[PDB]
C-alpha cells in the first residue's frame, strides 16, 4: 500500500506544518516560516503527484480530507495574515500600495529584505496555487 503510505502520510505533513506555519506566523516567527517554505512547498507538489483513482477508498478519502480541510483552513489564515503582513512590511521599506495582494511589494529589494520578499510572494502565489489546482483535483 505505498501510494497508499505516501498519500496520507504527506497530506498529514501539510496539515501539520501548515498548522505550524500558522501559531508561528501568529506569534510572529518568520523564520522558521522562511525555513519550513521549502519543506511544506515539496510537500505539497509531492503529494499532487500521487493522483489517485475516481473511485478512492472511505477511510483514505475520509483521514485525506481531514487534512485537506487542515491545510485549506490554516494556509487560509496564513494567506491573508501575509498578505497583510507584507503590505505593512512594504509600508515600513517604502509605501505600500492601496490595493496591491500580488507579487509586486518591493521589486528590488537590494539588501536582506529582497529573498524575504521575492521568497513571500513566491511563496504566496504558490499558497494559492495548491490551494486552487487543489480544488480543482478531480479525484482526490
Amino acid at each position: 500500500m505505498t501510494s497508499t503510505v505516501e498519500f496520507i502520510n504527506r497530506w498529514q505533513r501539510i496539515a501539520l506544518l501548515s498548522q505550524s506555519l500558522l501559531e508561528l506566523a501568529q506569534r510572529g516567527e518568520w523564520d522558521l516560516l522562511l525555513q519550513q517554505e521549502v519543506s511544506y512547498l515539496q510537500s505539497i507538489e509531492t503529494v499532487m503527484e500521487k493522483q489517485t483513482p475516481p473511485g478512492i477508498t472511505r477511510s483514505i478519502q475520509d483521514m485525506v480530507a481531514g487534512y485537506i480541510k487542515q491545510t485549506l483552513d490554516n494556509e487560509q489564515l496564513l494567506k491573508g495574515l501575509l498578505q497583510q503582513r507584507l503590505d505593512e512590511l512594504s509600508s515600513l521599506i517604502g509605501q505600500v500600495l492601496f490595493q496591491g495582494p500580488s507579487a509586486g511589494l518591493v521589486p528590488r529589494g537590494s539588501g536582506g529584505i529582497e529573498g524575504m520578499t521575492t521568497r513571500l510572494t513566491r511563496w504566496l502565489t504558490a499558497l494559492d496555487n495548491f490551494e486552487a489546482k487543489m480544488a480543482l483535483l478531480p479525484a482526490v
